[PDB]
């Protein structure tokens, strides 16, 4: 090849959660830099809705439902990815969800953060690695949190479970490396998404003096799943301004 | 000296034998009453005798730490010997490596029993330990929490939750008098493949119980009272693989 | 796109070859106007050559990083041979195993090199990035500033001073329109050590490489080119470590 | 217990006043025969002649820890008065926030009272510590060196040298018998300046809601150089009430 290696021509990438925000830049992202894309999300008119926005910009891509926490959901989505266009090479981890709980919190809301945020990504990574495997190398990418590596109250499910999210990640780019696969991670900062008092006091700790833009996380996201990213794995790369926003 | 457990009411899980023994042991002629448990019983009865039997006060329990009922048993029970909880050991936990395309409830089970198991009785420990005026929460961890290897997928990752649990809680049960701290222990001994094991541990020897329960002592004792949400690997330096 | 320097003047030190030299020559690729520094100046005048026959902007000089003219020279030469800073990438450092009894001046010396050096360039740029209303610095450290081993006093402690200094300076020139980040690069197969590399070395480094090879210069040269563009325009006080998947030890 | 400091014969640097003193006096009552060193000398021995009175065994001497021959008059002078070095606390530092663009002496400056003092009298212990058949180093470091905040370009960088040196030097030193260990304090009540509003500031994000006190460290310190801890290395240890005190 002769093209940068900053682009994923030839490349299928599955996206979940991608309605919205960073998972929606990242599916449009991977689509304009040469990825055929499959668009999941727990609504699927969200999901298709993206697909042909990526049809009509000139890619090539479909929109799928998918509770990623649900088996027959995660299988579906792998079985529709190489049905259409014949093989995966690309995983984006985006679903998840949680936030601030007390820590006197019922345990079904504990163990739902692990089964959301950890249990979906790591299944939807077994069923990926045979597949990346046979197409000879692929990259996994989790989209993580920033309170998986900052301590604060109210944190108990939501930082624990990114915190584990963070090291699956270090540790499965040892098990799938030998298969050709590269997994890495992005914490990304506060988006700015769908108030200019309170701006100033979300940036009192940011450096660069901005809020991100979900496109700020779907560059980072391209060059990690990129060929220009071949040697980087088990990475958790931290996407907000050189700071914490509060 | 403040390095003394005395007035002091500690729950030590799993521990018949191995780290949480020691560590039973020692905070008993630590000035400590010590409400033993274990997956089999007459491994925490027998522990708890040897306390005795030694000039000590304790009792032991069957508790599968995974189990609501046997966690909750575990409260009632050190509350009507000792009238109160004031230290919490959460030493039981499990498993080991795995291959990256284990079955999931491997991998959940994991997760149910070193961090789920350990993040109940915390909550159910800690109003008890307010109500006494303040109290220690200590986390037998892993290594595998902060290295990478191959086969670590379900224990590595479950560890890892287990050291920022720690670090998070410690904010949640701080304003209620609460430390919170864990220990990362190294490869304990409790010829030839041992001069291999030692290959990367610049103080040259092989882990004792009693080094981890040495280090859980400080921690749990008033001489480490500003000290919370931290993770001691007591490895002698380096990693044992 | 957003990987594109494009309008960029870029100083490049230590740049006669290896990682250096890699980084010029991506960065003259993707737009920028290239000062190549290096130890020995017909090394760097060298890169510049080829980096202008290749279809490029860019100038040879010499410089002893840890020499406050030097520093100042390629500092004025720079804009004297650009009229603006906009990227600076502090690839110059050395140094590496050194006995615990190490005499004083080796343990100092790698701080001169690896930190004070580089500390003092991005002092010196700083103020034009601003001018020229947005930078960003890139420091080149080590997987040593990370892990632990025998005969690493200076070279590990130096290098994790490269990447705290990195973190921390993230907040200072931030307000100025600059990021710094630094990468961490693992063992890369350059034609120093290609030519020193045993198979049976290399097989011993790989042992805990999850992707089964060495680095190359370009790998590193690639994750540049990203922390110093638009791409990256959100990126700062990151080490980002380069070392595929593990350690090599 | 086994946290005593039995037969031990410790130097201690900085130790006039704060965290030093209580060192030294914390280490005297636990059996250690201390050598205390200050900047100015009159302080050193106000610390020594105190602990002599209480029971213990402590000479006091004068030492800028950045002046080669005072590095080495310290060494000797312990060597000539005990016998031996078991243990070493490197207390004596500075530094603080300091201009990004602060002259390079004000820069070189954090490094030669941090870190190249530390690692030289480090040096300058170590065989006298494997002749003695074992000893301990202890390394007072900062939170600087491992949070991230303005002003810290000197200071922060310095510290986190410190914290990595201790874990690197570890390999080192530990074949022969000696063990090299830090503690980070948090913000310490001694005696210095600080008003209501500023420490209510700082009790913010620390969950144990009081600062903390030189004592809080001394028995940190003690723990560290004890038997307690002799399968402990290569540690930095955090004491600041379980966060930052900013």
């Amino acid at each position: 090849s002769y093209e940068s290696p900053f682009h994923l021509n030839d490349a299928v990438a599955i996206v979940t959660g991608a309605a919205a925000g960073i998972g929606r830049a990242i599916a449009g992202t991977f689509a304009k830099a040469g990825a055929s894309v499959v668009v999941t999300d727990l609504k699927s008119e969200g999901a298709e809705a993206v697909a042909a926005a990526i049809r009509q910009a000139g890619g090539k891509a479909i929109g799928l439902e998918c509770n990623v926490t649900d088996e027959q959901h995660r299988e579906a989505v792998i079985k529709a990815a190489l049905d259409q266009f014949g093989k995966i090479t690309v995983l984006v981890n985006n679903a998840g969800g949680g936030g601030p709980k007390p820590f006197d919190m019922p345990m079904s809301d504990f163990e739902w953060a692990f089964k959301l945020n950890l249990f979906s990504l790591f299944r939807l990574s077994q069923l990926a690695a045979p597949h990346m495997q046979k197409a000879g190398g692929g990259a996994i990418l989790n989209i993580s949190s920033m309170a998986g590596e900052n301590t604060n109250v109210r944190m108990a499910s939501y930082g624990s479970s990114k915190a584990a999210v963070n090291h699956l990640t270090r540790n499965i780019a040892f098990d799938v490396g030998p298969m050709g696969i590269r997994v890495n991670a992005i914490a990304p900062g506060a988006i700015k998404t769908d108030t200019p008092e309170i701006e100033r006091a979300m940036l009192k700790h940011t450096p660069l003096g901005r809020l991100g833009e979900a496109q700020d996380i779907a560059n980072a996201a391209l060059f990690l799943c990129s060929p220009a990213a071949a040697w980087i794995s088990g990475q958790v790369l931290t996407v907000s301004g050189g700071g914490v926003q509060e």
